[PDB]
DNA sequence: CATAATAACAATA
DNA sequence: TCATGATATTGTTATTATG
DNA sequence: CATAATAACAATA
DNA sequence: TCATGATATTGTTATTATG
């Protein structure tokens, strides 16, 4: 228990923020700066629990999400400022309710999509087109289709994954290769944080290695490895949202916008309906693919998302 | 809050046990009782934690649902002699890891399950059995027949069940009907407590509704109407499960042995199999026919434990 | 000289 | 299963009384 | 006289 | 997503500087 303390990396943006061309004023970040700033030399929890309830009342307007995520830049600034023993991270945090709610809602929509599934009536011509980008000399493009194609996450995709041949007996599979740098663990214990799996590719294998081999060995490859989350999202988030919107404009289902992580669930529907032995659920599929922590089957909810045409029509054939 | 009361239920399970021609003691039972008798005047917090201490220091050696199930009996005693307000309730109640721990471990199980579906070969011979068991004349096998159809829980087939035919446009439904009595749902404002709610029948519903209809005019079927679970407990769960373990002996998959519920698990599987919309999940399907609470599609991962012969064939025919 | 009856004991949803 | 701090079911076995 | 750049704002897993 | 009290991602839009 330190009573002294900066939040580095929020001081950094600014410092760096202060010779911006263009954009909007680093606000909330100023905030926090203030906050920890503030924060320094206080010892009764009573002005802790004040300086909150200031910063509890600024937030006020905002939507549940926001105001959750906010509060969860102000706790990892808190933790980098004066570390993981400071009382400040009990009084700094939601009220039951709001994360009560919070979960209430994210399982309405959940269950709500499980009720509706979308047909994804031109999946093949999407899996072409990702295939098509793999060929690229675009590294987004290469990217996108390695999004497609291994059902990895973009972070995951551009900034931190390792893709290496999977053996087959005594020999080299053809749909499945071997990955690591599994994002979002959290460093659990029973995650894959670390941990090198086999995960099944909707293309040949050597022309996803190939490709991520070009991806990595090209400039903006170089560039992106190795990435935090801000820096890759400052960096590619709207450029590879609007090529994905473009790409996939005529041929996604009308139902939604094409956006990248749709990729991935896609990725899983195909994988299941293409390699998935019989002794196995959806969801442990899912949750196998997907890399998800021990023991979870909850998680592989979120991305059942899609119904596949011919599933569809045998499913109007038994009827 | 008032100190004063008795548990009725529970005394008079003992009276009645005053002229048992044999069977064990209801040592439990009379703990309980004792317990609840000596909370009579207490006020002191500390007194209340000194009871309940020697109380679980005496369930010290059973197993931990064992303990859990225990300390459910301990508590509703409670809310019966002295209400819902009385601040034992406070008290009697589990370490909060014992309950993280229980979830942990069902949830191990389920995943578990999920990595190793039980392949159903003979199901069609199980559910050709419990069709003739509609026809019987023995209540108990009618009973049975109504649990592979209908896909009750034995308790609600039994004790409580309100089958009644589907509208199907200007007619009546052949593959489906009404079904009323929900259990479990603890009386939650988004559960089917009190709700009829069409479920998918496994026969053609004309049977189903006859042979309600035969059980429910037979004697052991106006006994069985109405009572409660420990009632219903007594009088029929060794006989039930002795004859369901008769019945399906020799087509009953030889991983575990045949069970009452496991009729449930299969029903699901197979309804889903045969009526399932191509919009749903297989969690959504089964959420909906086995009338879990609004929004829940995690329940459903618990019955999810067969897989059908064909699906393992044509699971091998995509290879 | 042995079996059925009962509730403890236990696991599942 | 409903709620996420537990309860309500379903499943198994030791112990007891009894010509 | 208008567009791109940036971080706020927001939702998903 | 990992844990079940939240965090780490992915997705959307208002605001700002700038010949
Ligand atoms: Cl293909
Ligand atoms: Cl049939
Ligand atoms: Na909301
Ligand atoms: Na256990």
């Amino acid at each position: 228990y330190p009573k002294t303390g900066v939040a580095t990396s929020i001081v950094e943006k600014i410092e760096r923020a202060e010779f911006n061309t263009a954009g909007r004023k680093p606000t909330v970040l100023l905030r926090i700066a203030d906050f920890i700033a503030a924060m320094n030399g206080m010892d009764a929890k009573q002005d802790m629990q004040a300086l909150w309830d200031a910063e509890i009342a600024i937030m006020n307007g905002r939507a549940q999400t926001t105001i959750i995520s906010y509060i969860t830049k102000y706790r990892n600034a808190i933790r980098e400022a004066f570390g993981d023993d400071h009382p400040m991270l009990k009084i700094a945090t939601g009220d039951a309710a709001m994360y009560d709610e919070a979960r209430r809602v994210k399982m309405e929509k959940i269950a709500n999509k499980h009720g509706a599934l979308i047909t994804f009536e031109n999946y093949r011509q999407v899996l072409k087109i990702c295939e098509d980008c793999l060929k690229s000399s675009d590294p987004l493009m290469i990217g996108i289709g390695l999004i497609g194609m291994t059902g990895r996450a973009p972070y995951e995709v551009f900034t931190q994954a390792e893709f290496s041949p999977a053996p087959y007996g005594k020999g080299v599979s053809k749909w499945s290769i071997l990955f690591n740098g599994q994002a979002k663990t959290k460093q659990g214990e029973g995650t894959k944080f670390g941990i090198t799996y086999e995960i099944p590719v909707l293309t040949r294998s050597e022309t996803v290695l190939a490709a991520y081999k070009r991806l990595r060995e090209s400039g903006q490859g170089k560039l992106w490895h190795g990435m935090s989350i801000d820096d890759f999202s400052s960096e590619t988030r709207l450029l590879l949202r609007d090529t994905v919107f473009n790409l996939f404009e005529d041929v996604w289902p009308k139902e939604e916008l094409p956006k990248p992580y749709g990729l991935r669930h896609l990725y899983a529907e195909v994988a299941y309906h293409n390699f998935a032995p019989p002794h196995v659920t959806k969801n442990s599929y899912f949750a196998a693919i997907l890399g998800h922590n021990n023991n979870d089957l909850e998680t592989s909810l979120s991305y059942m998302t899609y119904t596949l045409p011919e599933d569809r029509d045998n499913a109007l054939a038994r009827l």
